[PDB]
């Protein structure tokens, strides 16, 4: 069961006042066996599905879950594994890609605001608004195609620009959080060494190499720039109301376990329950059964 897991999970939450060194302080691989994790993961997925059903039936809340990671951290597989357990009618996964021409004619939050979950729904942001302080920070020339960014030469970008953005993001998440949205953000943290192992494995297998983009190496070459961006992001946009969690990503079964456990534990704070049947509704059910029974 969950005895020690419960305490370890709490260490993964980024506290608001905390400073962040991903190299030193957050292990990309870490208590239980893999066999035990797999069975515990299957309970977590079943509980999450019961929570989803209660949320959908009478929740006064919506749920927004964010995933961000470096390439080959296992994001896509984690998202998939979570979905397989859940009902499609109350859960929507939006995978955010390079902005379209229309999206670039709007502020960088617009396409995310558009996709927010409705009351009783779980929205999964597979990549998110945080892209606007990650890939665009490493590659500030993308800011030049953003008609709304106010950036005409990359020389203009400095720490005040990112600070301003952290303030906008926090104000956005605070607003939706004050209007019924439970927001959970996950950073899947893969080591450089494990990323290389996975890249090479994908290059060598005909079942995956048709899918491999050699562009991923170019982003790996910016590892330190990405690390700086993640650290600054985590240090400034984790709040008690909208927390970040840093999840070790080098063992995939453990990644998934941790995320399922954290989502269940956080949503259990809502004290959701299934609707109950009043005496009046009980009489109606019984009258319906009597009618079926009386049928010619
Ligand atoms: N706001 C953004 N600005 C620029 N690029 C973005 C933005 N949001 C997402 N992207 C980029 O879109 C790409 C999506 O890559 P893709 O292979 O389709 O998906 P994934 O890697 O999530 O499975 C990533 O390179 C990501 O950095």
């Amino acid at each position: 069961d969950f005895s020690k897991l419960s305490k370890y999970v709490e260490t993964l939450r980024v506290k608001p006042k905390q400073s962040i060194d991903l190299k030193k302080d957050f292990d990309t691989d870490y208590m239980l066996t893999k066999e035990e994790g797999e069975e515990l993961l299957n309970l977590g997925i079943s509980k999450l599905s019961e929570i989803q059903e209660k949320l959908y039936a009478s929740g006064t809340k919506s749920v927004l879950i964010v995933f961000q990671a470096m390439d080959a951290a296992g994001k896509d597989g984690t998202v998939k594994h979570i979905m397989t357990g859940l009902n499609p009618q109350g859960v929507k996964v939006t995978s955010f890609k390079v902005p379209s021409k229309i999206e670039l004619s709007h502020d960088y939050l617009w396409r995310h605001y558009v996709a927010l979950p409705a009351t009783g729904e779980i929205g999964i942001f597979n990549r998110s608004h945080y892209e606007n302080v990650l890939v665009t920070r490493v590659h500030p020339e993308y800011l030049l195609s953003e008609q709304t960014s106010g950036v005409t030469a990359i020389e203009q970008v400095n720490q005040k620009f990112w600070d301003k953005r952290f303030q906008q993001i926090n104000n956005f998440e605070q607003h939706i959080s004050e209007n019924g949205t439970i927001v959970l953000k996950f950073f899947l943290h893969v080591s450089k060494k494990e990323q290389k192992k996975r890249f090479i494995e994908r290059i060598e297998l005909d079942t995956k190499n048709w899918k491999f983009s050699t562009g991923d190496l170019k982003e790996r070459a910016h590892w330190k720039d990405y690390r700086n961006a993640y650290e600054d992001m985590l240090a400034n946009t984790s709040t008690k109301q909208a927390p970040w969690f840093v999840i070790p990503a080098d063992d995939k079964w453990f990644t998934r376990l941790l995320i399922a456990e954290i989502i269940c534990t956080e949503l259990e704070k809502l004290n959701l329950t299934f609707p109950t049947v009043s005496l009046e509704q009980k009489a109606e059910l019984e009258k319906a059964k009597a009618e079926l029974v009386a049928e010619k």
